């Protein structure tokens, strides 16, 4: 190669492939967790709108790296999105158990990222993820802290009334 | 010096000094009671932005005496501001019997001074400590009763579903 | 550990509740010079309400550190908060030339972190305060020091109708 | 007273009458420094609004406590109100030096009402003092002290320029 290519390294650009992908992946799962909530024998209206928002937060921050890549001049190669690893998901405090993970999972990610754009000396990189990604991820985790804290201290899973309050008193 | 000074003890002044170290000093306590309650192994929101709420009220109330003593002619002689005694505060029942406590200890000490202005024949300190720290002091500590006696009732602090739900309906 | 601690060194989080103490203790310095001008034996009431107002800035500078902790797991040790210095402070431009050294030593407290944050490889912590504190303290170095030459050429201290007019038409 | 009166000593219904008297008086004093910096060869007309003004709210504390006679069940009696001491009054600090000492003189007069009230046991005059004219009288002393302090740092009154400048930037 692009007549736009400038300090943008092989390297980088392929990381920058991987955490494409492992966004779309992210929101797959939340998908998932979303329609979970939304079945007749579980029927938790908010927590299912949680993971619905959080889905779509997910696609646009692939979409955002998707148009980083395009302006710096590298190619878009895309992959499978595979099925998340789970299908019934337990109750409410299991899924935002399962979501704390999944976010800390993205962190190491672009953490990574960012350690290597820093060996390649490539700064417009460095703030890009630290402006639109890293932040973004510390504020993520701290909030599925909260929640996990407050279902257990409830009684939660054992208790039905903790998760029903919980959805209709924090989640709404 | 003053060429303002007229019938305002040295006495007087100095139990000014002691009191605005002593509002300062609760202001201290209250602030750290708040990010106890941002913890993410805490979490209880409107606790938190309760305490945060009074440590404002509190610096407020020295620097209101800071006022007051330049107004009469005296000095402004500053301490050193105490660690509040916890770093961990147990619970949301604990906190605010720790707070009811405190407020009670700053009202005998207001009872003293206020005891002291009469005997010196301050007719002007009595009615601006009067006016402006008794009647505020009598409606807190009635605050901080029937806050505790909620919490107890509810069965706190055995019980997390209790403060969790004080923290709703009470505090939100 | 915390459930979210991700990344976070022991010698940050320390280095952290240092910072918050300097802050405190900067807060503290603010007031004390504010009181100084509500004198009637000195009476510059917009050199008062220009400390007043970096009193409560500072304030919340440490608040925001206070929050950062919390977010990323560490846990908040406080300190004593000592004494200002100075009880008098001799003139308008004594207390600007105080500030002035004052700003520029929580600068260098701020440099230490960050290369601190970089030598952990925390990216996080290195735009926290590159963002947050950096900028605010450059801005606030270059302010003093214009003041500072104002005072200085209009022929403060020694001239009485100066510190008069700077506090009317600067201050004001 | 009198049907309605209850609990009113002679003593206090006598130095309200003494009390009316120097308000009035003083009322006066004011009225005379107003129109002496309206002459042509003095002409700070700033200076003059404010003695005028002052010369209003001392009229207002003579008929308040005519008001509380009244009240009260006493009889007003009026005696001859006094030429003020000065005719000149040389400048505008000294004017000024002249209204503080007048102030304090007021002061000493209703803390020797308010002890007698108190030894008569009549907490409805006390009260009355303090509500109305004790506050109103420390926040007096101190405003002017403000001003005086000014007037001699800018080097009045050998500094026309000072009174001048003093007139358009504080009085104005
Ligand atoms: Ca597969
Ligand atoms: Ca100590
Ligand atoms: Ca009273
Ligand atoms: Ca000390
Ligand atoms: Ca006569
Ligand atoms: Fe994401
Ligand atoms: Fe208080
Ligand atoms: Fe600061
Ligand atoms: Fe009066």
């Amino acid at each position: 190669t692009s007549q736009v290519r400038q300090n943008y390294h092989q390297d980088s650009e392929a990381a920058i492939n991987r955490q494409i992908n492992l966004e779309l992946y992210a929101s797959y799962v939340y998908l998932s967790m979303s329609y979970y909530f939304d079945r007749d024998d579980v029927a938790l209206k908010n927590f299912a709108k949680y993971f619905l928002h959080q889905s779509h937060e997910e696609r646009e921050h692939a979409e955002k790296l998707m148009k980083l890549q395009n302006q710096r001049g590298g190619r878009i190669f895309l992959q499978d999105i595979q099925k998340p690893d789970c299908d019934d998901w337990e109750s409410g405090l299991n899924a935002m158990e399962c979501a704390l993970h999944l976010e800390k999972n993205v962190n190491q990610s672009l953490l990574e990222l960012h350690k290597l754009a820093t060996d390649k000396n490539d700064p417009h990189l460095c703030d890009f993820i630290e402006t639109h990604y890293l932040n973004e991820q510390v504020k993520a985790i701290k909030e599925l802290g909260d929640h996990v804290t407050n279902l257990r201290k409830m009684g939660a899973p054992e208790s039905g009334l903790a998760e029903y309050l919980f959805d209709k008193h924090t989640l709404g």
